[PDB]
């Protein structure tokens, strides 16, 4: 009948939203340009040879408040022109021959990155780039998150300096990140290793894996967390990924509806492409499940966009995944809308779709 | 008052067409889905690992007879289930590496590969892959062309054996065929006397920054243009030698049925994941259009050349309709070339019209105007 959750708000500093997600590419541009067009993200802000960056070319594409960063590395033969302090042709090759296209940062804005940074070490965290002031502007610095993924701090006094603001539409309804989550070998290790270092508490829940949630003070920023246990997802993604690393990105849109109508036009011709539909039992099950939340037309309206619909105790979640974004099974896209705990909207609401395993199933059994 | 133009048709063996070019890439299925709405290209026919391919992923787009290969590595943790045998997967991330997103292979139609392959070699061609007999059926070998591009000889006794045909309301924007390969190199003379040497094709005769002879097969619709960088404003092929870090292929041409169609259609796409397009020449130049190639393009095709930004050139046979894009990828290297050949018409004569040569002063001149 009740469903009680704790926040001990135990933040080792002082943690804000997401920032941005950097992808290293082999070849940034038409991954970004597929990107921009497939998701609705427009083109924003370069720091390429035009620019006068002769170590990487960089490309930002925004939706909303979503940064997609694409980073991919020019010839040595043509350091201090790069705009991104962190940057290493070597460490760049190496990821992209290892794991192929796949993301190298997920960066947070945090009141100040050397305070974050200084923490985090002495709290276990194993640092990757120390704090290095851009300009007398920003602040960035990277630690270890998970296998070659980096938790990058951003803190401040069009994007970066070095960055040149690309003037210009497109928009599928997208505006914001929601969760970033990880596949790991063993769960227990990389779960006491992050919190630690961060002070996220766990986010409570309402297979082929484990899952727990960290969380900041103001649960905004959630890292979840996959363990591998029909083979495990999971397992087959840290072989093909060779390792550990981000396994799914969760975009918050404001109209699931019109994201996916304008998603699903464009699969065929640049695109990105969605899992099977569930039977059509699943949507019948529907209607008095979130009948209370959702209308009958909104109900049709998810059978025709093939969305899933998950309840817990504070709200109801919308939620759709694509397939995966390049050559490997590695790496694909949430689409999310929350409904309810409107406060504001309080993140989490919903949860993240741990009920859907279920009652998608019990969807086949009848069928 | 006259132009002639010779053919001694001395190629060492038979050859038919071009059959398709290979693009080596990071992460092929994105530059495919960029390249096939882009460009217009048909996803026709895959070779990765949902058809059990765990070397390398190989994605075909088409439209008319063009054929562009985008393969990209898989792990080596997982040789025998690789549906190209000339595929290494060094080879492919030093190419990635020291190249970026650039093609690979040259691949044309001839009679039989390994009679290609035996003379090449014997004639000077430097191997890379000998001749592998796919399932009794397509044969395939590689030699070296310039740099690390492979002209690759293929032979028959959806597109090779080990791919899976793509079922699709398709795409579409004109596109039919490739016209011809350009490579950029540092000294033409040995380039072009290796070339021609192992495959007897005769140059093609041409009515700056660089120096540019034209190889061609004995009907001379394979050709295979080759530039030379002018030394001493700096010239475009120095500055592709070194973002390529070395010779390379610069552009290619595909032949359209409707440059007009083709263009207006590209160029819709062009900030929404589509290509992007030279700066627009002054309009000088269309006015002189009409005094020039009057007599072959009416006037409203006049105004639809200005309105798409297009450029025109003539020779000796016929006209020539011709634009060009920015570079597919990072760096300032390799681009494409959109054209439309008018005249010459026997069937249709390749190299009808040339190749643009006269448009570097045409371009000049308009611009000494306005
Ligand atoms: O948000 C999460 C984090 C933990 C793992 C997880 O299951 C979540 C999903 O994004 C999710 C939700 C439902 C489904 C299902 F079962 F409907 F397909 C799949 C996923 N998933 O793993 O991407
Ligand atoms: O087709 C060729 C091969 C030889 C070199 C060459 O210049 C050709 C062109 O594709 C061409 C023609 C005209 C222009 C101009 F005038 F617009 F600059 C440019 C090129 N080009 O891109 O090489
Ligand atoms: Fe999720
Ligand atoms: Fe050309």
């Amino acid at each position: 009948s009740k469903f009680v959750r704790k926040n001990p708000k135990s933040d080792k500093f002082k943690v804000k939203r997401f920032h941005h997600i950097e992808f290293w590419c082999g070849d940034a541009t038409n991954v970004a340009r597929r990107f921009s067009w497939g998701l609705g993200m427009r083109f924003s802000a370069k720091s390429d040879l035009s620019t006068g960056n002769m170590v990487h070319a960089s490309y930002l594409l925004t939706s909303g408040d979503l940064r997609f960063l694409f980073t991919a590395p020019y010839s040595p033969s043509l350091t201090t022109t790069a705009s991104i302090p962190s940057f290493d042709h070597g460490s760049c090759r190496s990821f992209f021959s290892s794991h192929g296209l796949g993301v190298r940062a997920v960066a947070i804005e945090v009141e100040d990155a050397e305070s974050a940074f200084s923490i985090s070490v002495a709290n276990g965290a194993i640092p990757s780039s120390p704090p290095i002031v851009l300009n007398e502007a920003v602040t960035i610095a990277e630690v270890k998150l998970y296998g070659d993924v980096v938790l990058r701090y951003v803190s401040y006094k069009e994007f970066l300096p070095g960055f040149e603001r690309v003037e210009d539409p497109l928009d599928y309804g997208i505006r914001r990140l929601d969760h970033a989550v990880g596949n790991v070998p063993e769960l227990g290790p990389a779960l006491t290793y992050v919190a630690g270092f961060t002070g996220f508490h766990q986010f409570a829940e309402f297979s082929g894996l484990n899952s727990a949630v960290l969380a900041s003070n103001d649960e905004m920023v959630l890292l979840p967390i996959n363990e591998p246990v029909r083979k495990s997802q999971i397992q087959t993604y840290l072989e093909h990924n060779e390792g550990a690393g981000l396994q799914h990105l969760a975009l918050m849109s404001e109209d699931i509806f019109r994201t996916l109508r304008e998603m699903r036009k464009r699969s065929s011709i640049g695109g990105f492409d969605f899992m099977p539909s569930p039977p059509p039992t699943y949507y019948q099950n529907l209607k008095k499940r979130v009948g209370d939340v959702l209308s009958d037309d909104q109900i049709k309206e998810c059978e025709e966009l093939g969305i899933l619909v998950d309840r817990d105790d504070q709200g109801t979640l919308l939620q759709i995944f694509t397939k995966p974004l390049g050559d490997r099974p590695t790496i694909f896209i949430e689409i999310i809308q929350r409904v309810g705990c409107m406060m504001y909207q309080s993140g989490g609401c919903g949860g993240f779709g741990k009920g859907n395993f279920s009652e998608l199933f019990k969807s086949i059994e009848e069928y």
